[PDB]
């Protein structure tokens, strides 16, 4: 890796632009304003580790950076003297402060969350070079905020229909290693799933959180034996049977999971395991359920038509709250076609057929850790100060078309309100201290990481109220 | 980087799964069929074969580490150190696999086999699906690319209406996703993917990939040329936009030089200030060296075509052989928010109505171009056709009754030209009858070896337009 490759090209070409002079150049991360009215802050201290601390450059990275901008522009660009003085002056240790609200912080939109700029007037440009590196804290940012949003959905809806909040962290089962676009975020956004939940399937997110996070814990997130599609039709079409009595009998004390929709899901559920094998079902412990797992058709549709199969062929019980559930040695997975809308109108239809969310989990593949954007919550990083001939100003952007694109101005600090709220101070309105101490801490400086949080301590800082 | 921790966690179990007796698991990835995306561009798989699967892959040290990690991960012993021990001690650590695939930049329509995988040793037939997860991630690629190439045939069928040409096309797409993708690997192999349909990019890690996976003989696969942010704007100070525009593009005044002119107001910048204060700098550049004005907010049709009618009422506009209005050639727009294959097809339809070339357009996209597409956008899926079961191959399949969709193939496949040039996928062995011309899936990976590769530019000829 070589941060002297890792900007958007233009970027290279900065150093050129600012105005002569220009000795500092401080700039800002928010989720602009505009439903996620707040949003869990992790990530940045990944980044850190890996990319930005200690011995980032060297005589043999600038050489070959020099070397592909000229191809790349066709033309000699490349601040060389820039990269030059931070590898003599500072042994290759970029001369920035972050300055950042602590990782699993639940902020409202629109406040900042960290701060960015240079400690030596010689590298003004280096601020912004930084800036797709830092932006990229957008993809843990926004995975952890939406996988907490469905686990409040959850929490509303297990607490209305069962009373208490048993086995929620295990809800939401993280199912999306083949449906990311790469193996370095798998183990991002599985990280920032585990944030809010115990369960997944996305192993690279287990040595990312233990090499930059930390628990307590052996590991941060578990998971149980479950078939797959190969492991059932390998038996032959008319051999389903067979296939789920091997597979439940080799996994007969630990929780299994068995994808039932290879022929047909509504078959497998009444006479499969309703009929023929409910012998090897109802003799298992509430330690070591049958999970059932469709796989196809309409989501909502289908549990629901599942879960009367099973309510018609087991004995149900009906909880302290008036709804129904199936015995304790079994439970339904739906594992397609989940995202936040569609758990939604599962959870909500469940609810108007009076079936306890004590029944159900999800898995999410591309719905937890693909289909997600930095649009979602506007995450933006922007300058806000510069000084120039030694003058402080404050800088800001606020195209005409598009008032939601305004940007703050001047020195920023994020403050606790009388009422216990947080607001962001614009101008360096901070240092009068009408709001008491900037909540920010420094995080990164001249090459060191100067703190860091456990993945412990996130987890309890991103709790639901 | 550990291929025994690189698979779905459900994975571990399988061999536990499969029936008795199995020698052979054989299975294949499609984009399932059904902007309708009819054709896919195959590209991606020779970065994973030589990054993860190729040469020693399994050691000791690795055995022990996926060991440790699954006793707690699973709260119990369920892992095959057994079967990861012989292809240590039989193979030298090296998978006995085979994968057959169609040759990259191939552009093959919706449902037929794009690659297959088989295990090469009976005691390995549960190797076959434990590398699906990684081989998966390959959906990446093939949609990044086939997604540009949909916005390159978009560009080329407009751009030859409006003009009679497709001079530049190839720079008419640009990658400006690196910040709005969600890793650093994936901006390498996004960017490398748009790379195939087009020339220009910002995101650098692009680079490094192609040269290092594929390689070209040009000395670099994309090029970018210098370009305003916000930042070097709004850094002058809100009363100084005009001297920012004045140092930025005497600084660049032998280049191409492109200017973010939304800062303040769009509209007053390209009427006032680029088209009266500063009109002397602009007129007086050459053809190789344009200003590109960029807006980046508001309604971006809207904006794209009242930037175009200020600067035509500032600026000499000619009428081209077709009709349509263009800018003098020191003067170009560049419409890099919000643009995905969408709003970039309703750009140059609202462009055409109002009689402006496409010559005067270039696109950047981001977010659109590299992070806002998943898996189920072509329907990438891997899937179980073939065992041998007793010594007895039997043809396997899935068929949900809710969703026919989903079925998959059954048994040993093969891909074939048909005789009036067309992709067919045989099912059940049939390719063994010769009824067909060769099988177009290669041997690219056996028993850790890569055994065929592509170059950039083999790819790049494979993956063009018809035009
Ligand atoms: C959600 C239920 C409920 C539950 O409480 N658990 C916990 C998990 C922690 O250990 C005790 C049981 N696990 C469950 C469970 C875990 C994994 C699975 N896995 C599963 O169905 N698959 C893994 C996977 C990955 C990628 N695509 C498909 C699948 C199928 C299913 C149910
Ligand atoms: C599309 C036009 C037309 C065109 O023919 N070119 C080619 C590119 C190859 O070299 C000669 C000119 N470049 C163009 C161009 C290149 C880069 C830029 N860059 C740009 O506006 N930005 C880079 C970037 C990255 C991330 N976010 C925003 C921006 C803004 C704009 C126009």
């Amino acid at each position: 890796f070589n941060i002297l490759l890792a900007t958007d090209s233009y970027k290279v070409t900065h150093y050129k632009q600012y105005p002569p002079n220009t000795s500092k150049v401080y700039s800002y991360f928010e989720c602009r304003e505009k439903k996620y009215e707040e949003t869990v802050f992790y990530g940045l201290q990944y980044i850190l580790n890996k990319y930005l601390k200690g011995k980032v450059v060297t005589k043999e990275k600038i050489q070959e950076a020099k070397d592909v901008y000229k191809e790349h522009f066709q033309d000699d660009v490349f601040n060389e003297k820039g990269w030059n003085y931070i590898l003599e002056k500072y042994d290759g240790h970029l001369p920035i402060e972050i300055k950042a609200v602590p990782e699993g912080f639940v902020i409202p939109r629109g406040n900042v969350l960290f701060t960015v700029e240079n400690t030596d007037p010689e590298c003004y440009w280096l601020t912004n070079w930084i800036e797709t590196i830092l932006v990229q804290s957008w993809y843990p940012i926004t995975v952890a905020t939406n996988s907490r949003e469905q686990k409040k959905i959850l929490a509303k809806y297990l607490l209305e229909t069962s009373g208490n909040l048993d086995g929620l962290e295990y809800k939401l089962h993280d199912f999306g290693y083949r449906g990311v676009s790469s193996q370095e975020t798998a183990g991002i956004g599985a990280s920032a799933h585990l944030v809010n939940f115990k369960g997944t399937d996305t192993v690279a997110g287990l040595a990312l959180i233990k090499k930059y996070y930390g628990t307590k814990d052996p590991v941060p997130g578990y998971s149980v034996p479950a078939a797959e599609h190969s492991t059932i039709t390998a038996w032959g079409k008319d051999h389903e049977k067979d296939a789920f009595e091997h597979i439940v009998t080799q996994f007969s004390s630990v929780p299994v999971s068995v994808v039932s929709d290879s022929y047909d899901i509504y078959n497998a559920c009444e006479k499969i395991w309703g009929e023929d094998l409910r012998h090897l079902i109802v003799s298992r412990s509430t330690q070591a359920p049958l999970i059932i797992r469709p796989d196809s058709g309409n989501p909502l549709d289908t549990v629901l038509k599942v879960l009367e199969i099973l309510g018609k062929k087991f004995p149900v019980t009906e909880n302290s709250k008036g709804y129904k559930l199936l015995p304790p040695y079994l439970r339904v997975i739906q594992g397609d076609g989940v995202d936040i809308n569609t758990l939604q109108e599962i959870v909500e239809g469940m609810k108007q057929k009076m079936w306890s969310i004590e029944n159900i989990a999800f898995g999410s593949g591309g719905g937890l850790l693909q289909k997600l954007t930095r649009d979602l919550l506007n995450c933006s990083f922007k300058c806000s100060y510069v000084v120039t001939n030694g003058l402080g100003i404050n800088v800001f952007k606020d195209p005409v078309a598009d008032p939601n694109k305004r940007s703050k101005k001047g020195r920023l600090s994020l403050h606790r309100t009388p009422a216990g709220n947080f607001v962001t101070l614009e101008e360096g309105k901070g240092d009068l201290e009408e709001y008491g101490q900037d909540l920010l801490h420094t995080v990164f400086k001249n090459g060191k990481v100067t703190k860091s949080y456990s993945f412990d301590e996130i987890r309890k800082n991103a709790q639901l109220n």
